[PDB]
């Protein structure tokens, strides 16, 4: 299958791209005026070892800037301009009006560098906590960048990690707050089920044995223990027991970026 | 003066906040339904040493969620839950309907953690390259997070760094591409000036002495040398000559985040 | 003429379609990922006797999903999968990437089923109150579905009914409230005329003879009697006098839908 | 608990309300000009037996129109202006500028009538298929009105029915198309799981015994048979076996509306 | 009555105001930062003889900038800082944070100056072509400023002129193009009526006697002769016969502006 | 170079065009329905002496209306249908469906007439104050039409004038208000510099010699005297000293329009 197929042929994400362009050009593009529309050739370079990600997003930028691109690598590929036989690697060839190329450049690179960084960190962590023989899964969180959740979750997936719940409208996640708000884990879970129904899972964060057990009997689908049913521990950075899920914002939040660059022939 | 005064009482940034809420709740807030509207008290905790930033943005989230907040620290303050007399520090007191608090929580914390992280890195770098006795300035770049430029530039400022140019509609930045596109640095600069006028500066990236010098005579306001007029070097991470500006995406891109948390009494 | 020509080649209605897609895919299209982009063939089936409507809207969905469609029937056609020689009727042939077809499907069918239902009810009512020899017109109301007024009014037209006034900015409709608000029907009508001018008609709802008559002398273009000038009665469902207009939300509000389906070869 | 708490204090749904107002007043409100701003009193009447629904939405309309409202009944209440001791029932008291009341009126009533209709049909069906002693659940579909999904799903809930899956980004629903697209139910389910992860359920539509059984072994959470795991039958209108879920668009699509009205004192 | 009552308490026009603010502050308001939030007093001055218009729009700007304003003159008032006992006239008193006042200033004044200019020209023309004893009406056109139609039409009204048709969805206006497109004025008018219905008027532009007459018999509501039924001539700037309407873009297009200013105490 | 290259291949300005179309067709295009889609030919005529401007904007309208256009003159060309060998001049040839041409017409002409008017006035003023031998520049202001700033600034440029500062986020412009708000011009300028940095110029309005001089020493880039550093006088309409900049809203605000028309063959 193809990850980019997760993105609907059309939807709000394409308008996100348009807005990112507008964010860069509130009025006029002075540089585009001085450079002109002569057709030009350009290479997109990857200048740091890491996994390529964000291809469909960068491509949408290129599409809206009316350029012709040819990717030399499939998304998800691990690149290693490690050699520095030049120190970098051409991952795409671009053609189009000079101004159009220089306009798409920074926005496109801002997407690739950040999406690749998340993917790279996600992959490092799962493969790492694979190599121990762990069979469970490593998941993300909701601690995403404001306005950039679709892109970052998508990058988690390409990295080989679980996204965990997309938002607050997806899997219900109950805590102590909700628990004694209704009287007991049972009530909290029953009221959650009363509105989410069968199509969506309910997860309850516990801290003891009994607590977990009443949640199970209440109908909870997941139980978070935190630092018929699945088990999850959250926070854990460097431990692997035989829990089903380990959640950590480490694969997506505050991660290093993968450097890219673009140059006209 | 007050940094938050840079933000217009009303504009698109407030709609950005609304959209960040919508990004978290596409349909229903199941948890808000189970917890209810009973008034509750909550403390916002800073769990890592660093500079507080993003206050006006987090406050807008709280405002739209109809809550009452009292900040215990001015924005720009360096916090040091270093002590772990508890390991954390209450930076704000919040009151309002249970559901409203839990709805604002993740979005508000996603803003603070990232804005504080950028501020903290920005401050570390300038103060560092201060301590050497350098009198010039440290600036950022355009390698910002897509859709989050206002917030990140704002954080650079609070950190004590220069934002550098906001976008492509602000200071013109000419390169080799534009240069031989018109015939010479002089032409590129003349065509740029022809459209940007007197109100906006023109910066030309050079690589030699003469080049710099023709740019100066052409009317360039800044000259980038890269790895009446000002001088700037770009890339430099760990060197301080007596240049006027040192640009590096290090103070804002791929920076660690500062951990925060929120808990109901 | 062609009804779909009422829709401007470009305007907000096309953005409505985009938003309907986003409403169905807030994050990822998991099914589109599992099915892939292989080209596929598909038939759009009409599974209930009724008039075909909403063609230009369904087509916009197909266009944005980048598919190739061929309609086998003109909009406004009465279909009668009455036969159940199969029980259904292929009204369109579609081709395109598997994922793209399944993405457009539900949204496209939600449009056709509802637009056809309105058209079908509208047609049934006018033709019915035709067959009596009535020469006047049957009109709709403003009791449309929130956010879907353009589509429903358009469907009323295809059905052979009058839309009546599109909104509150179109024909002025005065009631008792406005009447004694100024002192008399004459004043209400004079103040309405004072702002709407000659380009827009003024309608006054009366309940007696004199009332109607003062409205006529005041300059009213239409007089509603309700359960140089035209006459209208509103509410009436099952009566036909020689009034000019009979208004009823029955041709568009709370009407049955016409079932459609889509299947890949 | 309170159903309206499912709605986030702020999000896109409130902007939906604003747009519904704009849809009614593209330019000027001639009637509002003739009536004026004098404070007025108004009663909201329910003129048909059915369940009250859409309260938070109608209230948002009233809020944006700056009016004061007092609801005489809790949402979810079954009303029976059956008596026609007057034939109707005051469900809310409104106060505010004349023009503001008449502006909110049609939009507010268009919401109540349709939301109550859906709720009423939903309730009739579950209670009905309750009375047989059926312990399973009755669910809706994705055949919602374009642009009005949040409101209609919300109404399904108030009616006492399950919403079923909200959209295509929520529970994965695999069919034959996806099945042989990968080679087997097992593959389809494995690829779906590969992208949706543990937080979201996977449902597979089958037509035989074995098929169901391979889906179960593949990891499917639900199995649709259509006309550890749950079972669902879809289409069924008037049959109740001991399946877990019965899906039908009947509780929300093409349902009669509940008539309301508003009158100034 | 009050003209500002034509504007719905809430709708897109208020979002237009927000966007006008964003158009002025894409990133930061440097001046607002240097001036601060200290409360200040300010007078809004009218520096040129003309009619005051655009009050509700300027007020919305002030409202969104959270200021307190007191208008010293009703909208529609003719001002004559003719005296230059100072040369200007305080039309409003404003109070609020320094930064908030200076932010609203230019946008608010850009609205008043242009709306007053249109009103002033509109009034000059009708009063002028009043003074001749003409009893007909002077109307505008569709040659409005892109994106500013609501404001300019509204200003035409305050000036004492007819707006003429608001847009292409309001009164149908047929020309030769449409006429021979169907075969004859009769056909064009019949097809127009077939879609616009009774609620909207149809206007046909003629150039001869017979032409006018067939339009009348076809059902046209207005007949334009251009350089039961009404008559209109379009273009005419400096002629008054006993036609009903004289259309000219002169009252709104390319009109001088009325100068205003704002100063802090 | 080409002025239209200042506009980004894609951004908000293209959405502005879409909205201008929606502003003209809130519901249906009755005329487009009566005229049909038959291909037609059309000439765009310039009926008044002046400079052609707004070409890229009018072209976007034509593009969205799916038409084929051929401009007979480069933007910036001075036209002189002075001859009235016919009285007008074909500046563009258009082809496409009848309805599509008539839909784009008014919006396209509203853009050309106003953009050309601004350009024409801008050119008249600079060339005029050229002919005196003045070597400085003539600039505009921020007194632009709400929502139409990009278009009007762009027109100023084509006219041969300086735009002056685009908005409040571009060059800082300090006044007395800001000056004594901090204690002195020096403080105001220092606080402005503290937030705008090196990339953006600071302008201070003075009224005396010393004042100018302290601003210069404070670091101001421009000094406005009003009715290393540059000098500017603002207001001046009919005086030319050897100042660097003369600002006047006369080249863009309240300027006459250049009449255009469109006719089908
Ligand atoms: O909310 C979540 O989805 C989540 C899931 C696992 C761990 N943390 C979180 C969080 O965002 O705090
Ligand atoms: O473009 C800029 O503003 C910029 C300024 C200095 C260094 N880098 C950049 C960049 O974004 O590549
Ligand atoms: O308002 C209208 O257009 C209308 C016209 C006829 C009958 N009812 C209505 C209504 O919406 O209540
Ligand atoms: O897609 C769904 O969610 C759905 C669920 C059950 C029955 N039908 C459908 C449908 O929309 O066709
Ligand atoms: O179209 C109109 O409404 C109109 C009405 C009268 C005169 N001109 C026009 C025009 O815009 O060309
Ligand atoms: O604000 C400006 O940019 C400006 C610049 C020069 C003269 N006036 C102004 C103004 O808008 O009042």
């Amino acid at each position: 299958p193809v990850y980019e197929h997760l993105l609907p042929v059309n939807g709000a994400w394409r308008q996100d791209v348009t807005n990112w362009l507008s964010e860069d050009v509130p009025s006029f593009d002075f540089g585009g005026y001085v450079v002109g529309s002569d057709l030009k050739e350009a290479n997109l370079y990857c200048k740091q070892d890491g996994m390529l990600c964000g291809v469909p997003f960068a491509q949408e930028v290129f599409n809206q800037c009316e350029l012709q691109v040819e990717w030399l690598f499939k998304e998800g590929s691990f690149l290693e301009p490690s050699k520095n036989d030049s120190g970098k690697i051409v991952v795409a060839k671009i053609t189009g009006p000079a101004k159009n190329i220089l306009l798409a450049e920074r926005t496109a690179l801002n997407i690739l560098s950040r999406s690749s960084g998340i993917a790279t960190a996600s992959h490092k962590i799962i493969s790492l906590a694979r190599s121990t023989g762990y069979k469970g899964t490593i998941a993300g969180t909701r601690k995403t960048t404001p306005g950039l959740r679709r892109l970052e979750k998508y990058s988690m997936l390409v990295g080989g990690c679980d996204t965990h719940r997309y938002d607050l409208s997806s899997m219900v996640m109950l805590k102590d707050n909700h628990i004694w708000a209704t009287g007991s884990i049972t009530n909290a879970v029953k009221n959650a089920r009363a509105v989410c129904g069968f199509a969506v899972k309910i997860e309850v964060e516990c801290l003891s044995e009994d607590e977990a057990t009443e949640a199970i009997e209440a109908g909870a689908d997941v139980i978070m223990l935190d630092n018929h049913f699945l088990l999850e521990c959250s926070g854990g950075l460097n431990l692997c027991d035989d829990i089903d899920i380990y959640s950590t914002s480490s694969i997506h939040q505050g991660t290093p970026v993968i450097d890219f660059s673009l140059k006209l022939a």
